[PDB]
Protein backbone atom coordinates (compact mmCIF):
# COMPACT_ATOMS: atom_id res chain seq x y z
CA UNK A 1 0.00 0.00 0.00
CA UNK A 2 1.75 3.07 -1.42
CA UNK A 3 -0.53 5.30 0.61
CA UNK A 4 0.79 4.18 4.00
CA UNK A 5 3.19 6.70 5.50
CA UNK A 6 4.69 6.71 8.99
CA UNK A 7 5.35 9.77 11.13
CA UNK A 8 9.12 10.07 11.57
CA UNK A 9 9.12 13.41 13.45
CA UNK A 10 6.55 15.59 15.15
CA UNK A 11 7.86 19.10 15.80
CA UNK A 12 6.02 21.89 17.58
CA UNK A 13 6.28 25.04 15.45
CA UNK A 14 4.19 27.31 17.61
CA UNK A 15 1.40 27.37 20.21
CA UNK A 16 -1.19 25.84 17.88
CA UNK A 17 0.90 24.55 14.97
CA UNK A 18 2.72 21.21 14.90
CA UNK A 19 4.69 19.67 12.03
CA UNK A 20 4.72 16.05 10.86
CA UNK A 21 7.57 14.54 8.85
CA UNK A 22 6.19 11.57 6.93
CA UNK A 23 7.91 8.72 5.12
CA UNK A 24 6.57 5.69 3.18
CA UNK A 25 6.16 2.62 5.38
CA UNK A 26 4.76 0.06 2.98
CA UNK A 27 6.81 0.49 -0.22
CA UNK A 28 5.26 3.79 -1.32
CA UNK A 29 7.49 6.65 -2.47
CA UNK A 30 7.91 10.35 -2.11
CA UNK A 31 6.74 11.98 -5.34
CA UNK A 32 8.05 15.29 -6.64
CA UNK A 33 5.90 18.46 -6.41
CA UNK A 34 5.95 22.25 -6.84
CA UNK A 35 6.16 24.33 -3.61
CA UNK A 36 2.65 25.61 -2.74
CA UNK A 37 1.02 22.26 -3.46
CA UNK A 38 -0.69 19.97 -0.99
CA UNK A 39 -1.19 16.31 -0.10
CA UNK A 40 -4.30 14.62 1.27
CA UNK A 41 -4.06 12.96 4.70
CA UNK A 42 -6.47 10.25 5.73
CA UNK A 43 -7.02 9.09 9.30
CA UNK A 44 -9.87 7.51 11.27
CA UNK A 45 -10.54 9.73 14.30
CA UNK A 46 -11.42 8.42 17.77
CA UNK A 47 -15.03 7.39 18.30
CA UNK A 48 -15.71 8.00 14.61
CA UNK A 49 -16.99 5.34 12.26
CA UNK A 50 -15.48 6.90 9.22
CA UNK A 51 -12.20 7.67 7.58
CA UNK A 52 -11.66 11.43 7.14
CA UNK A 53 -9.49 13.17 4.64
CA UNK A 54 -8.00 16.66 4.85
CA UNK A 55 -5.55 18.51 2.65
CA UNK A 56 -2.29 19.95 4.07
CA UNK A 57 0.25 22.09 2.19
CA UNK A 58 3.78 20.68 2.00
CA UNK A 59 5.81 22.97 4.27
CA UNK A 60 9.33 22.16 3.05
CA UNK A 61 11.09 21.71 -0.31
CA UNK A 62 10.67 18.60 -2.37
CA UNK A 63 13.54 16.12 -1.86
CA UNK A 64 12.12 12.73 -2.72
CA UNK A 65 12.74 11.33 0.76
CA UNK A 66 10.15 12.78 3.09
CA UNK A 67 7.17 15.13 3.27
CA UNK A 68 6.56 17.78 5.90
CA UNK A 69 3.19 19.27 6.68
CA UNK A 70 2.31 21.67 9.46
CA UNK A 71 -1.11 21.42 11.14
CA UNK A 72 -2.93 24.06 13.16
CA UNK A 73 -5.09 22.76 16.03
CA UNK A 74 -8.43 24.07 14.69
CA UNK A 75 -11.22 25.43 16.88
CA UNK A 76 -9.09 25.17 20.01
CA UNK A 77 -10.95 25.55 23.31
CA UNK A 78 -14.17 26.04 21.38
CA UNK A 79 -17.63 24.66 20.68
CA UNK A 80 -16.37 22.46 17.82
CA UNK A 81 -12.70 21.33 17.96
CA UNK A 82 -11.55 20.34 14.49
CA UNK A 83 -11.84 16.63 13.95
CA UNK A 84 -8.72 15.70 12.01
CA UNK A 85 -6.36 18.42 13.34
CA UNK A 86 -7.04 17.44 16.98
CA UNK A 87 -6.67 13.72 16.24
CA UNK A 88 -3.37 14.42 14.51
CA UNK A 89 -2.21 16.60 17.40
CA UNK A 90 -3.43 14.38 20.22
CA UNK A 91 -3.27 10.83 18.87
CA UNK A 92 -0.92 10.47 15.92
CA UNK A 93 2.46 9.84 17.48
CA UNK A 94 5.93 9.43 15.97
CA UNK A 95 5.86 5.83 14.73
CA UNK A 96 2.14 5.90 13.89
CA UNK A 97 0.87 5.65 10.32
CA UNK A 98 -1.63 7.54 8.18
CA UNK A 99 -2.68 7.13 4.53
CA UNK A 100 -1.42 9.80 2.18
CA UNK A 101 -2.55 10.89 -1.29
CA UNK A 102 -0.16 12.38 -3.89
CA UNK A 103 0.78 16.09 -4.15
CA UNK A 104 -1.60 18.20 -6.22
CA UNK A 105 -2.90 21.78 -6.45
CA UNK A 106 -3.43 24.94 -8.54
CA UNK A 107 -1.27 27.15 -6.33
CA UNK A 108 2.57 26.98 -6.52
CA UNK A 109 5.63 29.13 -7.12
CA UNK A 110 6.60 29.61 -10.81
CA UNK A 111 10.06 30.96 -11.62
CA UNK A 112 9.61 34.11 -13.72
CA UNK A 113 13.00 35.68 -12.94
CA UNK A 114 11.27 38.60 -11.21
CA UNK A 115 11.27 39.71 -7.57
CA UNK A 116 9.20 37.55 -5.21
CA UNK A 117 6.99 38.56 -2.32
CA UNK A 118 5.54 36.01 0.08
CA UNK A 119 2.78 37.20 2.37
CA UNK A 120 0.95 35.15 4.94
CA UNK A 121 -0.64 35.08 8.33
CA UNK A 122 -1.11 32.36 10.91
CA UNK A 123 -0.97 28.86 9.44
CA UNK A 124 -1.02 30.34 5.93
CA UNK A 125 2.74 30.37 6.34
CA UNK A 126 2.91 26.64 5.44
CA UNK A 127 3.05 26.84 1.66
CA UNK A 128 5.26 29.94 1.97
CA UNK A 129 7.74 27.80 3.90
CA UNK A 130 7.94 25.24 1.06
CA UNK A 131 8.56 28.08 -1.35
CA UNK A 132 11.23 29.66 0.86
CA UNK A 133 13.27 26.48 1.17
CA UNK A 134 12.93 25.88 -2.56
CA UNK A 135 14.12 29.35 -3.43
CA UNK A 136 16.94 28.94 -0.92
CA UNK A 137 18.11 25.79 -2.74
CA UNK A 138 17.91 27.77 -5.98
CA UNK A 139 19.79 30.80 -4.53
CA UNK A 140 17.08 33.09 -5.80
CA UNK A 141 17.75 36.81 -5.31
CA UNK A 142 15.03 39.37 -4.66
CA UNK A 143 12.89 37.63 -2.00
CA UNK A 144 10.71 39.44 0.54
CA UNK A 145 8.82 37.65 3.28
CA UNK A 146 5.91 39.36 5.00
CA UNK A 147 4.24 37.60 7.89
CA UNK A 148 1.50 38.34 10.42
CA UNK A 149 0.50 36.45 13.61
CA UNK A 150 -1.24 37.28 16.89
CA UNK A 151 1.77 37.19 19.16
CA UNK A 152 5.24 35.74 19.69
CA UNK A 153 3.83 32.40 20.87
CA UNK A 154 2.00 31.98 17.56
CA UNK A 155 5.01 32.95 15.49
CA UNK A 156 5.25 29.84 13.26
CA UNK A 157 8.70 28.89 11.84
CA UNK A 158 10.29 31.91 13.58
CA UNK A 159 13.85 30.52 13.95
CA UNK A 160 13.87 28.47 10.72
CA UNK A 161 12.73 31.43 8.65
CA UNK A 162 15.15 33.83 10.30
CA UNK A 163 18.14 31.60 9.60
CA UNK A 164 17.07 31.28 5.96
CA UNK A 165 16.54 35.03 5.50
CA UNK A 166 19.98 35.84 6.88
CA UNK A 167 21.66 33.05 5.01
CA UNK A 168 20.25 34.02 1.63
CA UNK A 169 20.42 37.77 2.19
CA UNK A 170 16.68 38.27 1.90
CA UNK A 171 14.38 40.59 3.86
CA UNK A 172 11.43 39.96 6.13
CA UNK A 173 8.93 41.87 8.21
CA UNK A 174 6.70 40.43 10.92
CA UNK A 175 3.63 41.88 12.60
CA UNK A 176 2.33 40.81 16.01
CA UNK A 177 -1.27 41.91 16.22
CA UNK A 178 -1.61 41.72 20.02
CA UNK A 179 1.74 42.77 21.50
CA UNK A 180 5.10 44.40 20.82
CA UNK A 181 8.56 42.97 20.14
CA UNK A 182 11.93 44.06 18.76
CA UNK A 183 12.10 44.31 14.94
CA UNK A 184 8.40 43.48 15.00
CA UNK A 185 5.62 45.93 14.08
CA UNK A 186 2.56 45.92 16.34
CA UNK A 187 -0.91 45.62 14.80
CA UNK A 188 -2.40 44.44 11.51
CA UNK A 189 -0.02 44.15 8.57
CA UNK A 190 0.54 47.63 7.05
CA UNK A 191 1.99 47.74 3.50
CA UNK A 192 2.51 51.46 2.80
CA UNK A 193 5.68 52.45 4.67
CA UNK A 194 8.02 49.85 3.20
CA UNK A 195 9.98 49.11 0.03
CA UNK A 196 8.21 46.63 -2.26
CA UNK A 197 8.75 45.53 -5.90
CA UNK A 198 5.24 46.68 -7.04
CA UNK A 199 6.00 47.12 -10.73
CA UNK A 200 7.61 43.72 -11.41
CA UNK A 201 7.33 41.36 -8.45
CA UNK A 202 5.09 38.36 -8.10
CA UNK A 203 3.04 38.46 -4.88
CA UNK A 204 2.06 35.15 -3.26
CA UNK A 205 -0.65 35.14 -0.63
CA UNK A 206 -1.99 32.70 1.94
CA UNK A 207 -4.05 33.25 5.12
CA UNK A 208 -7.59 33.68 6.49
CA UNK A 209 -9.75 35.23 3.78
CA UNK A 210 -10.32 38.42 5.76
CA UNK A 211 -6.58 38.93 6.07
CA UNK A 212 -6.13 38.21 2.34
CA UNK A 213 -9.09 39.94 0.64
CA UNK A 214 -7.84 42.98 2.47
CA UNK A 215 -4.38 42.62 0.96
CA UNK A 216 -5.58 41.40 -2.49
CA UNK A 217 -7.69 44.55 -2.96
CA UNK A 218 -4.68 46.43 -1.54
CA UNK A 219 -2.29 45.30 -4.28
CA UNK A 220 -4.79 45.77 -7.09
CA UNK A 221 -5.01 49.33 -5.78
CA UNK A 222 -1.23 49.78 -5.51
CA UNK A 223 -0.85 49.06 -9.24
CA UNK A 224 0.10 45.37 -9.21
CA UNK A 225 -1.81 43.56 -11.96
CA UNK A 226 -3.98 40.63 -10.90
CA UNK A 227 -1.94 38.41 -13.19
CA UNK A 228 0.90 39.04 -10.67
CA UNK A 229 -1.10 38.15 -7.55
CA UNK A 230 -1.38 34.50 -6.60
CA UNK A 231 -3.19 33.14 -3.63
CA UNK A 232 -4.22 30.01 -1.79
CA UNK A 233 -7.19 29.49 0.53
CA UNK A 234 -7.51 26.73 3.12
CA UNK A 235 -11.15 26.51 2.13
CA UNK A 236 -13.67 29.33 2.61
CA UNK A 237 -12.38 30.54 5.98
CA UNK B 1 21.28 33.86 41.00
CA UNK B 2 20.51 31.99 37.78
CA UNK B 3 22.62 29.09 36.41
CA UNK B 4 23.07 29.38 32.58
CA UNK B 5 21.28 30.37 29.35
CA UNK B 6 20.28 27.61 26.91
CA UNK B 7 18.50 27.68 23.59
CA UNK B 8 15.79 25.28 22.42
CA UNK B 9 17.18 23.54 19.31
CA UNK B 10 14.27 21.08 19.01
CA UNK B 11 10.73 20.71 20.34
CA UNK B 12 9.30 17.24 19.66
CA UNK B 13 5.91 15.90 20.66
CA UNK B 14 6.37 12.64 22.48
CA UNK B 15 2.72 11.87 23.36
CA UNK B 16 -0.58 13.69 24.02
CA UNK B 17 0.75 15.62 27.01
CA UNK B 18 4.52 15.19 26.84
CA UNK B 19 6.82 17.31 24.70
CA UNK B 20 10.63 17.04 24.55
CA UNK B 21 13.07 19.98 24.37
CA UNK B 22 16.61 19.67 23.11
CA UNK B 23 18.66 22.44 24.67
CA UNK B 24 22.08 23.82 23.78
CA UNK B 25 24.08 26.40 25.72
CA UNK B 26 23.83 29.91 24.29
CA UNK B 27 27.62 29.98 24.94
CA UNK B 28 28.61 27.08 22.75
CA UNK B 29 31.05 24.53 24.13
CA UNK B 30 30.58 21.61 26.50
CA UNK B 31 27.75 21.11 28.92
CA UNK B 32 28.29 19.31 32.20
CA UNK B 33 28.39 15.48 32.22
CA UNK B 34 25.76 13.61 34.25
CA UNK B 35 24.58 10.16 35.30
CA UNK B 36 21.44 8.78 33.51
CA UNK B 37 18.62 9.34 35.99
CA UNK B 38 19.70 12.83 37.08
CA UNK B 39 17.75 16.04 36.39
CA UNK B 40 18.44 19.65 35.53
CA UNK B 41 16.55 22.73 36.60
CA UNK B 42 14.53 24.99 34.33
CA UNK B 43 13.67 28.57 35.29
CA UNK B 44 11.21 30.84 33.54
CA UNK B 45 8.96 33.81 34.11
CA UNK B 46 5.40 32.94 33.08
CA UNK B 47 3.03 35.33 31.24
CA UNK B 48 1.82 36.34 34.72
CA UNK B 49 5.13 38.10 34.78
CA UNK B 50 5.90 38.93 38.41
CA UNK B 51 8.17 36.14 39.63
CA UNK B 52 10.47 33.47 38.24
CA UNK B 53 9.65 29.81 38.79
CA UNK B 54 12.09 26.90 38.96
CA UNK B 55 11.32 23.22 38.30
CA UNK B 56 13.31 19.99 38.10
CA UNK B 57 13.23 18.16 34.75
CA UNK B 58 14.91 14.82 34.15
CA UNK B 59 17.42 14.34 31.35
CA UNK B 60 15.81 11.88 28.86
CA UNK B 61 18.80 11.09 26.66
CA UNK B 62 22.37 9.79 27.30
CA UNK B 63 25.08 12.31 28.27
CA UNK B 64 27.20 13.44 25.29
CA UNK B 65 28.75 16.73 26.38
CA UNK B 66 26.95 18.85 23.79
CA UNK B 67 23.24 19.11 24.42
CA UNK B 68 20.49 18.17 26.84
CA UNK B 69 17.08 16.69 26.18
CA UNK B 70 14.26 16.99 28.73
CA UNK B 71 10.66 15.80 28.38
CA UNK B 72 7.91 17.79 29.96
CA UNK B 73 4.37 16.77 30.83
CA UNK B 74 1.65 19.44 30.50
CA UNK B 75 0.42 19.17 34.12
CA UNK B 76 -3.13 19.68 35.37
CA UNK B 77 -4.82 19.73 31.99
CA UNK B 78 -8.55 20.26 32.46
CA UNK B 79 -8.05 21.49 36.01
CA UNK B 80 -8.62 24.84 37.71
CA UNK B 81 -4.84 25.13 38.10
CA UNK B 82 -2.95 24.12 34.96
CA UNK B 83 0.71 23.78 35.97
CA UNK B 84 2.47 27.09 35.45
CA UNK B 85 5.92 26.10 34.21
CA UNK B 86 4.84 23.05 32.21
CA UNK B 87 2.21 25.07 30.33
CA UNK B 88 4.61 27.92 29.83
CA UNK B 89 7.18 25.64 28.18
CA UNK B 90 4.59 23.86 25.99
CA UNK B 91 2.77 27.05 24.95
CA UNK B 92 5.32 29.85 24.90
CA UNK B 93 8.85 28.53 24.63
CA UNK B 94 9.56 27.99 20.90
CA UNK B 95 12.47 26.57 18.94
CA UNK B 96 15.02 29.40 18.98
CA UNK B 97 13.70 30.75 22.28
CA UNK B 98 15.86 30.66 25.38
CA UNK B 99 15.54 29.53 29.01
CA UNK B 100 17.69 29.51 32.10
CA UNK B 101 19.03 26.12 33.06
CA UNK B 102 20.63 24.73 36.23
CA UNK B 103 23.26 22.02 36.24
CA UNK B 104 22.57 18.31 36.63
CA UNK B 105 21.88 16.94 40.14
CA UNK B 106 20.08 14.12 41.94
CA UNK B 107 20.83 10.93 43.82
CA UNK B 108 18.86 8.68 41.54
CA UNK B 109 20.90 7.23 38.67
CA UNK B 110 21.96 4.02 37.06
CA UNK B 111 25.13 2.43 38.45
CA UNK B 112 26.76 -0.45 36.55
CA UNK B 113 26.87 -3.49 38.80
CA UNK B 114 26.86 -6.28 36.20
CA UNK B 115 23.41 -7.36 37.28
CA UNK B 116 20.35 -7.84 35.12
CA UNK B 117 18.41 -4.59 35.02
CA UNK B 118 14.68 -3.92 35.38
CA UNK B 119 13.32 -0.46 34.52
CA UNK B 120 9.78 0.26 35.72
CA UNK B 121 7.88 3.48 35.24
CA UNK B 122 4.49 5.09 34.60
CA UNK B 123 3.45 8.15 32.69
CA UNK B 124 6.16 10.79 32.72
CA UNK B 125 8.22 8.59 35.03
CA UNK B 126 9.54 7.24 31.73
CA UNK B 127 11.73 10.35 31.18
CA UNK B 128 14.76 9.38 33.32
CA UNK B 129 14.31 5.76 32.25
CA UNK B 130 14.84 6.96 28.71
CA UNK B 131 18.28 8.41 29.61
CA UNK B 132 19.09 5.05 31.15
CA UNK B 133 17.95 3.05 28.11
CA UNK B 134 20.05 5.20 25.81
CA UNK B 135 23.12 4.86 28.06
CA UNK B 136 22.77 1.08 28.31
CA UNK B 137 22.36 0.88 24.51
CA UNK B 138 25.58 2.82 24.04
CA UNK B 139 27.31 0.43 26.49
CA UNK B 140 25.91 -2.69 24.85
CA UNK B 141 24.41 -3.85 28.11
CA UNK B 142 22.58 -7.14 27.92
CA UNK B 143 19.78 -8.42 30.22
CA UNK B 144 17.52 -5.34 30.24
CA UNK B 145 13.74 -5.44 30.90
CA UNK B 146 11.60 -2.34 30.42
CA UNK B 147 8.17 -2.25 32.13
CA UNK B 148 5.92 0.72 31.35
CA UNK B 149 2.37 1.76 32.35
CA UNK B 150 0.41 4.60 30.85
CA UNK B 151 -3.25 5.41 30.40
CA UNK B 152 -3.62 4.70 26.67
CA UNK B 153 -2.00 4.64 23.24
CA UNK B 154 -2.11 8.43 22.96
CA UNK B 155 -0.22 8.80 26.23
CA UNK B 156 2.37 6.14 25.38
CA UNK B 157 5.52 8.29 25.76
CA UNK B 158 8.55 7.38 23.60
CA UNK B 159 6.63 4.46 22.06
CA UNK B 160 8.62 4.44 18.81
CA UNK B 161 12.02 5.38 20.16
CA UNK B 162 11.85 2.71 22.86
CA UNK B 163 10.62 0.04 20.42
CA UNK B 164 13.61 0.76 18.21
CA UNK B 165 16.12 0.50 21.08
CA UNK B 166 14.57 -2.70 22.21
CA UNK B 167 14.57 -4.09 18.70
CA UNK B 168 18.21 -3.03 18.34
CA UNK B 169 19.60 -4.27 21.70
CA UNK B 170 17.77 -7.59 22.12
CA UNK B 171 15.98 -6.42 25.27
CA UNK B 172 12.53 -7.18 26.68
CA UNK B 173 9.58 -4.89 27.23
CA UNK B 174 6.00 -5.13 28.48
CA UNK B 175 3.55 -2.24 28.26
CA UNK B 176 0.24 -1.74 30.21
CA UNK B 177 -2.58 0.67 29.19
CA UNK B 178 -4.85 1.55 32.09
CA UNK B 179 -7.86 2.56 29.99
CA UNK B 180 -7.94 0.50 26.79
CA UNK B 181 -6.63 -2.66 25.14
CA UNK B 182 -4.24 -2.85 22.21
CA UNK B 183 -2.25 -5.40 20.25
CA UNK B 184 0.59 -6.67 22.45
CA UNK B 185 -0.21 -4.57 25.52
CA UNK B 186 -1.83 -5.65 28.73
CA UNK B 187 -4.93 -3.79 29.84
CA UNK B 188 -5.03 -2.67 33.44
CA UNK B 189 -2.64 -2.16 36.32
CA UNK B 190 0.91 -3.40 36.13
CA UNK B 191 0.93 -6.79 37.83
CA UNK B 192 4.33 -8.39 38.35
CA UNK B 193 3.56 -11.84 39.82
CA UNK B 194 3.42 -13.70 36.56
CA UNK B 195 6.31 -12.00 34.78
CA UNK B 196 9.69 -13.60 34.10
CA UNK B 197 11.98 -11.34 36.17
CA UNK B 198 15.44 -11.45 37.79
CA UNK B 199 14.03 -11.31 41.30
CA UNK B 200 17.12 -12.75 43.02
CA UNK B 201 19.89 -10.90 41.19
CA UNK B 202 18.36 -7.95 39.37
CA UNK B 203 18.63 -4.22 39.98
CA UNK B 204 15.14 -2.66 39.89
CA UNK B 205 14.91 1.01 38.96
CA UNK B 206 11.51 2.67 39.45
CA UNK B 207 10.12 6.09 38.52
CA UNK B 208 6.66 7.61 38.70
CA UNK B 209 4.00 9.12 41.00
CA UNK B 210 3.97 8.01 44.65
CA UNK B 211 0.79 5.90 44.35
CA UNK B 212 2.21 3.84 41.50
CA UNK B 213 5.58 3.69 43.28
CA UNK B 214 4.01 2.29 46.49
CA UNK B 215 2.01 -0.21 44.45
CA UNK B 216 5.11 -1.50 42.59
CA UNK B 217 7.53 -1.50 45.53
CA UNK B 218 5.05 -3.58 47.60
CA UNK B 219 4.82 -6.10 44.77
CA UNK B 220 8.63 -6.22 44.49
CA UNK B 221 9.11 -6.84 48.20
CA UNK B 222 6.38 -9.50 48.33
CA UNK B 223 8.16 -11.28 45.41
CA UNK B 224 11.39 -11.33 47.40
CA UNK B 225 13.45 -8.47 45.96
CA UNK B 226 15.94 -7.15 48.51
CA UNK B 227 15.38 -3.52 49.36
CA UNK B 228 19.03 -2.77 48.55
CA UNK B 229 18.26 -3.62 44.89
CA UNK B 230 15.34 -1.21 44.57
CA UNK B 231 16.29 2.22 43.36
CA UNK B 232 13.66 4.86 42.86
CA UNK B 233 12.73 8.44 42.22
CA UNK B 234 9.30 9.99 42.87
CA UNK B 235 7.61 12.73 40.91
CA UNK B 236 3.92 12.90 40.24
CA UNK B 237 1.48 14.01 41.22
C1 LIG C 1 -5.45 23.28 -0.07
C2 LIG C 1 -5.54 23.26 1.41
C3 LIG C 1 -4.40 23.35 2.14
C4 LIG C 1 -4.44 23.32 3.50
N1 LIG C 1 -3.31 23.42 4.17
C5 LIG C 1 -3.35 23.40 5.48
C6 LIG C 1 -2.13 23.49 6.24
O1 LIG C 1 -1.07 23.58 5.67
N2 LIG C 1 -2.22 23.48 7.53
C7 LIG C 1 -3.37 23.37 8.16
O2 LIG C 1 -3.34 23.36 9.36
N3 LIG C 1 -4.54 23.27 7.55
C8 LIG C 1 -4.59 23.29 6.23
N4 LIG C 1 -5.78 23.18 5.56
C9 LIG C 1 -7.03 23.05 6.26
C10 LIG C 1 -7.30 21.57 6.53
O3 LIG C 1 -7.47 20.86 5.33
C11 LIG C 1 -8.53 21.28 7.40
O4 LIG C 1 -9.72 21.80 6.86
C12 LIG C 1 -8.37 21.73 8.84
O5 LIG C 1 -7.28 21.07 9.43
C13 LIG C 1 -9.58 21.47 9.71
O6 LIG C 1 -9.96 20.12 9.69
P1 LIG C 1 -10.52 19.43 10.95
O7 LIG C 1 -10.95 18.07 10.63
O8 LIG C 1 -9.64 19.65 12.04
O9 LIG C 1 -11.78 20.29 11.26
P2 LIG C 1 -13.23 19.87 10.87
O10 LIG C 1 -13.74 19.06 11.94
O11 LIG C 1 -13.35 19.45 9.50
O12 LIG C 1 -13.97 21.20 10.93
C14 LIG C 1 -13.68 22.12 11.96
C15 LIG C 1 -14.85 23.00 12.29
O13 LIG C 1 -14.54 24.35 12.03
C16 LIG C 1 -15.04 24.77 10.78
N5 LIG C 1 -13.90 24.65 9.87
C17 LIG C 1 -13.79 23.62 9.03
N6 LIG C 1 -12.66 23.72 8.31
C18 LIG C 1 -12.03 24.83 8.71
C19 LIG C 1 -10.77 25.49 8.37
N7 LIG C 1 -9.97 24.97 7.41
N8 LIG C 1 -10.46 26.63 9.02
C20 LIG C 1 -11.26 27.14 9.97
N9 LIG C 1 -12.41 26.58 10.32
C21 LIG C 1 -12.84 25.44 9.75
C22 LIG C 1 -16.00 23.70 10.32
O14 LIG C 1 -17.28 24.23 10.07
C23 LIG C 1 -16.05 22.71 11.43
O15 LIG C 1 -17.24 22.91 12.19
C24 LIG C 1 -5.74 23.21 4.18
C25 LIG C 1 -6.89 23.11 3.45
C26 LIG C 1 -6.83 23.13 2.08
C27 LIG C 1 -8.07 23.03 1.26
C1 LIG D 1 13.37 14.92 40.67
C2 LIG D 1 12.26 15.39 39.81
C3 LIG D 1 12.27 15.12 38.47
C4 LIG D 1 11.25 15.55 37.68
N1 LIG D 1 11.29 15.27 36.39
C5 LIG D 1 10.33 15.66 35.59
C6 LIG D 1 10.35 15.35 34.16
O1 LIG D 1 11.24 14.74 33.62
N2 LIG D 1 9.35 15.76 33.44
C7 LIG D 1 8.34 16.44 33.96
O2 LIG D 1 7.46 16.80 33.21
N3 LIG D 1 8.26 16.77 35.24
C8 LIG D 1 9.18 16.41 36.10
N4 LIG D 1 9.10 16.73 37.45
C9 LIG D 1 8.00 17.51 37.99
C10 LIG D 1 8.18 18.98 37.61
O3 LIG D 1 9.33 19.56 38.18
C11 LIG D 1 7.07 19.92 38.03
O4 LIG D 1 6.75 19.78 39.38
C12 LIG D 1 5.83 19.87 37.15
O5 LIG D 1 6.22 20.10 35.82
C13 LIG D 1 4.73 20.84 37.56
O6 LIG D 1 5.10 22.19 37.51
P1 LIG D 1 4.17 23.31 37.02
O7 LIG D 1 4.84 24.54 37.32
O8 LIG D 1 3.81 23.04 35.69
O9 LIG D 1 2.94 23.11 37.93
P2 LIG D 1 2.62 23.88 39.24
O10 LIG D 1 2.06 25.10 38.80
O11 LIG D 1 3.72 23.83 40.15
O12 LIG D 1 1.46 23.10 39.90
C14 LIG D 1 1.71 22.00 40.74
C15 LIG D 1 0.46 21.25 41.16
O13 LIG D 1 -0.28 21.99 42.11
C16 LIG D 1 -1.52 22.39 41.57
N5 LIG D 1 -1.72 23.81 41.82
C17 LIG D 1 -1.06 24.81 41.28
N6 LIG D 1 -1.52 25.98 41.72
C18 LIG D 1 -2.51 25.73 42.54
C19 LIG D 1 -3.42 26.53 43.34
N7 LIG D 1 -3.36 27.87 43.33
N8 LIG D 1 -4.31 25.87 44.05
C20 LIG D 1 -4.37 24.56 44.06
N9 LIG D 1 -3.58 23.77 43.37
C21 LIG D 1 -2.64 24.29 42.60
C22 LIG D 1 -1.43 22.16 40.09
O14 LIG D 1 -2.62 21.70 39.52
C23 LIG D 1 -0.43 21.06 39.97
O15 LIG D 1 -1.09 19.82 40.11
C24 LIG D 1 10.13 16.30 38.26
C25 LIG D 1 10.13 16.58 39.61
C26 LIG D 1 11.16 16.14 40.39
C27 LIG D 1 11.19 16.42 41.85
CL1 LIG E 1 -4.51 30.80 11.22
CL1 LIG F 1 -8.23 34.98 16.96
CL1 LIG G 1 13.61 34.08 23.88
CL1 LIG H 1 27.64 0.17 44.94
CL1 LIG I 1 -1.17 4.48 34.41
Amino acid sequence: DGRTFVVREKQVESAYVTSFVLVPADGGAVLDYQPGQYIGIEVTPEGSDYREIRQYSLSHASNGREYRISVKREGVGSDNPGLVSHYLHNNVKVGDSVKLYAPAGDFFYVERERPVVLISAGVGATPMQAILHTLAKQNKSGVTYLYACNSAKEHTFAQETAQLIAQQGWMQQVWYRDESADDVLQGEMQLAELILPIEDGDFYLCGPIGFMQYVVKQLLALGVDKARIHYEVFGPH
